[PDB]
């Protein structure tokens, strides 16, 4: 409750709301262009949006105004991304971007916000990071259910938009720094996650690694 937290908080805090209201409309989204899995996607989206009220409590609870102009605009260059993928019916490039890159970013950052959230804000992110597990979890059944039709899509999906995140946790790196996150957590954490998941889906550990170096 500090000068200085509290700042930092305005623009995070935005971040993550801005991150969920976004990753609710994507799950809709997604919703009609793959119709035969269409309610455990739509319960993926309305569950995104208890967390949106959950982190908007987290807010408040310390008092702070979020910049949601900052967050729409920290976000601007994905969402644009997916929209024109969703436009194209190119449903790998949504998952791609929403459930790979987008919920190993959550995971990533809050497992990180945790140990050093103060005590109200710990309990709700515990609660999110549990559903964020779930949801990277489906994008990664579609796509290696589907590896070898989406392959060559994927590939292309990830240097478009892998890039774009690394501009975005290089933005937070600051505002992260005042809030305990140290900045090696994050970049190492999210790394080794979105490995993982392209090793989960198909994807050999050469191929991975090839595909990191978009950044
Ligand atoms: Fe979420
Ligand atoms: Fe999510």
């Amino acid at each position: 409750q500090s000068e200085s937290y509290k700042d930092a908080y305005s623009r995070i805090n935005a971040i993550v709301i801005e991150g969920e209201q976004e990753a609710f409309d994507n799950y809709n989204r997604l919703a009609e262009m793959l119709p035969d899995q269409r309610d455990e996607l739509h319960k993926l989206a309305k569950m995104e949006q208890r967390h949106m009220k959950g982190f908007m409590a987290c807010g408040k609870n310390l008092s702070v105004t979020p910049d949601m102009g900052f967050a729409q605009k920290f976000f601007e260059r994905l969402h644009e991304n997916f929209k024109a993928a969703a436009a194209e019916g190119k449903v790998v490039t949504c998952l791609l971007i929403q459930s790979l890159i987008i919920e190993c970013f959550a995971i990533a950052a809050f497992n990180i916000y945790i140990p050093v959230a103060d005590a109200f804000a710990r309990k709700i992110t515990e609660g999110v990071v549990r559903d964020e597990y779930l949801h990277r979890n489906f994008g990664e059944e579609w796509l290696k259910a589907n590896f070898d039709a989406s392959k060559a899509e994927l590939e292309e999906a990830n240097r478009q938009n892998l890039p774009l995140v690394w501009l975005m946790l290089n933005e937070v790196a600051d505002d992260a720094r005042e809030l305990g996150m140290e900045r090696e957590s994050l970049v190492e954490d999210f790394m080794i996650a979105y490995g993982e998941a392209l090793e989960n889906i198909g994807f050999t550990t050469r191929e991975i690694m090839r595909m990191s170096a978009y950044g």
